[PDB]
């Protein structure tokens, strides 16, 4: 498929972006999101699930569609557990967000419904017109450079999309960004902040070198994006952030140099993502 790809307003621009409703809400638990990568399958964070049944505890749509989409098998990353740092005090653990939506019914693409490029696949390769040599690391050298990256997120209100500007911090504010974790509520006591913030995260959000927008509870399991000639390759899966400012801008606005989000690094997991979308027709390298 040709990925990444404009086939116009709100999905016609951003057309692999998903939305994820929870079946039973609660506080914390009402909404994600998540990206088209295939005609079967979408990509979100597993903390967005029950973790019994998780088949019957969202629906997704795409397209800024009314309808739901039937889910046969929700696949968290194996790695994955909320609770596996309870006894160091680390009340909640995002390490491996990621799951993996297989629908019943194959995709139909369109102006509204795309897939988006992945990381170390052929459809990347040729989304950034690179040669048939090129490696995995080749394609982490062009999309994720030791500097700050200009990236950006998709939020949704309402079937309306908006799109946020943000700065990966992948060179010299990298380690700023990382420790900034201790501002958020929970991982304020934590000694070795590497515990919580693993190699499995990227880092947005703070005000140098731009004002980046910050995500809510709500933009968990959206893509975060680069945007080269013309073509999306999704780097990252949204897991959390310091600071939820749809509920508490207060907070952002008090410790604004600080207010970093963390996202899945989809080239750490690379495994995960090329064992399960094996049959896609992606061309993982
Ligand atoms: C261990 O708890 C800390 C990390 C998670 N934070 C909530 C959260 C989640 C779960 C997911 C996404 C995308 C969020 N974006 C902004 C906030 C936020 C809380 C409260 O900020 C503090």
């Amino acid at each position: 498929s040709l990925c990444g790809m404009v086939w116009g307003t709100d999905y016609h621009k951003q057309p692999w972006q998903a939305k994820i409703s929870v079946i039973r809400p609660s506080k914390g638990h009402e909404s994600c999101m998540g990206a088209v990568v295939s005609e079967y399958f979408v990509l979100t964070a597993a903390h967005c699930f029950t973790v019994d049944d998780k088949e019957h505890s969202i629906k997704v749509s795409v397209g800024g569609e009314k309808r739901d989409l039937e889910i046969e098998v929700v696949l968290f990353h194996p790695n994955y557990n909320i609770n596996g740092k309870k006894e160091a005090g680390i009340p909640e653990f995002y390490d491996y967000d990621v799951a993996l939506i297989k629908l019943k019914n194959k995709l139909k693409y369109g102006q509204t419904i795309r897939p988006i490029c992945l990381p170390c696949t052929e459809g990347t390769t040729r989304a950034l017109r690179l040669p048939p040599t090129t490696t995995c690391q080749q394609q982490k050298e062009e999309l994720l450079p030791a500097q700050d990256i200009k990236a950006l997120f998709v939020s949704e209100e309402e079937k309306k999309l908006t799109r946020k500007e943000v700065y990966i911090k992948n060179g010299d504010k990298k380690g700023s960004c990382e420790r900034d974790a201790q501002y958020a509520p929970g991982y304020d006591k934590v000694k070795d902040i590497s515990e919580v913030v693993t190699p499995r995260f990227l880092c947005t959000g703070g005000v140098s070198p731009y004002a980046d927008p910050n995500t809510c509870r709500g933009d968990s399991g959206g893509p975060l994006i680069v945007h080269k000639r013309s073509r999306f390759i999704q780097v990252g899966v949204i897991s959390w952030g310091v600071v939820d400012v749809c509920k508490n801008q207060k907070r952002q606005k008090q410790v604004p140099a600080h207010a970093r989000d963390f996202h899945i690094n989809l080239f750490q997991v690379l495994p995960w993502l090329k064992e399960k979308l094996q049959d896609e027709d992606l061309g993982f390298l």
